[PDB]
């Protein structure tokens, strides 16, 4: 927020995966009735 904001997006992303993924994952899991595993 004051400096070495560059990293934020190194680490927000490191994340991001694992959580979007997830997040997705469970979404069209329960929207859709034939679900991939």
């Amino acid at each position: 927020m004051i400096t070495d904001v560059q990293l934020a997006i190194f680490a927000n992303m490191l994340g991001v995966s694992l959580f979007l993924l997830v997040v997705l994952y469970h979404y069209v899991a329960v929207n859709n009735p034939k679900k991939q595993e």
